[PDB]
């Protein structure tokens, strides 16, 4: 059955304004910015040292508008990059994570050290401070800190990236109402993880799979059930056999790593075998002539939020 009108009422209960487009995000994001600059002049004040500044940029899907609502227990996911004003030679990438760490120890209930970032953790929502060196202070290169607190030497790094580059490639890889459904068919896959997966790698990595892989579907409309069934065959096309199932899937910019990496190998076969049931759910939607049962199939996948017509 036709099922565009459902996806398009969808796209609405699901989405969320980007940083540009919704006050209470920016609000959120510059009330942890307000705590870090705070929070470092004391920390540093205290051993009588000059506190380091920092210049933010936004990141994520707030920032590239691919942002979706959580399901009620889920959180808000606020990502901003901090370009502290240092020599990433002079600085351990741990040491430096430490003073954001630091600086909010007595905002809300503090901060966490992970592998990527600096996690404030607030009722129904986290914000991700991703730390970056100086580019002009450490010899060209914008840097992440990776490492956490007492990790060996090996896993603790200063890692070229392109966060700005990245974004650029996600902006520029379609326009108009043909961007529109790209960005539609990733929020959609979104929800998908929400709703079948109890995942954390799914967010950046279906949005690079897409880059790699999403094509434009359009007749007498946009054909957003079409554009989800290519784009999810045309993944299942790319899994490999390693010990098991696995898709790689490259950043599209520096430094290339897979973004799947994480997952392991029951999760990335669990996630190839839901990737089938959503194609099959897919198809199903087109070859059913009630809009009841297509609707309901659909349902089944992206959860209840999906309209479902009576009949
Ligand atoms: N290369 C990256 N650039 C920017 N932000 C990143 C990058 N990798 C991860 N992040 C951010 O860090 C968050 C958490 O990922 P991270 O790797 O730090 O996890 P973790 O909790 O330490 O687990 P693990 O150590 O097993 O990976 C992501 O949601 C994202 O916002
Ligand atoms: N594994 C990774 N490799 C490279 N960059 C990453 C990685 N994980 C996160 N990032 C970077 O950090 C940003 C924020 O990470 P996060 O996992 O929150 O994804 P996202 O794009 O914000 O999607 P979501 O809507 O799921 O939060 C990504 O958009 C990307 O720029
Ligand atoms: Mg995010
Ligand atoms: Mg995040």
């Amino acid at each position: 059955a036709p099922v565009q009108k459902q996806f398009r009422e969808f796209h609405d209960r699901i989405k969320l304004a980007q940083y540009d487009e919704n006050q209470t995000l920016r609000d959120e994001r510059d009330a942890v910015l307000t705590a870090v600059r705070e929070g470092l002049k004391k920390v540093f004040a205290d051993r009588g040292e000059a506190a380091p500044t920092f210049t933010p940029f936004n990141q994520g899907s707030y920032a590239m508008n691919t942002g979706v609502k959580p399901l009620e227990g889920g959180e808000y996911d606020i990502d901003v990059g901090i370009i502290l004003n240092i020599a990433k030679d002079d600085h351990d990438p741990v040491e430096v994570k430490k003073w954001i760490r630091d600086a909010l120890k007595d905002y809300g209930n503090g901060a966490e050290i992970r592998r990527s970032c600096v996690t404030v953790f607030k009722p129904g929502y986290h914000v991700d401070l991703a730390v970056y060196a100086d580019p002009e202070l450490s010899g060209g290169t914008l840097c992440i800190a990776k490492g956490k607190e007492n990790s060996g030497d090996e896993h603790r790094l200063w890692q070229i990236s392109d966060p700005q580059g990245f974004q650029d490639r996600i902006a520029s890889k379609l326009s108009g109402d043909d961007a529109a459904q790209f960005r539609r068919c990733i929020r959609y896959l979104k929800r998908w993880r929400d709703f079948r997966f109890s995942a954390a790698p799914l967010g950046i990595g279906l949005t690079a799979a897409a880059y790699w892989w999403f094509q434009v579907s359009k007749g007498s409309g946009y054909d957003d059930r079409d554009a989800l069934e290519q784009f999810v065959q045309t993944m299942l096309d790319n899994f490999h056999d390693g010990s098991g199932p696995r898709l790689t899937v490259e950043l599209p910019v520096q430094p290339y790593n897979d973004v799947f990496e994480k997952m392991t190998g029951m999760q990335m076969e669990s996630f190839k075998s839901k990737l089938q049931a959503l194609l099959n759910a897919l198809k199903t939607a087109k070859s059913r002539l009630e809009l009841h049962d297509a609707c309901k199939a659909l349902a089944d996948h992206f959860g209840s939020e999906f309209p479902v017509p009576e009949k």
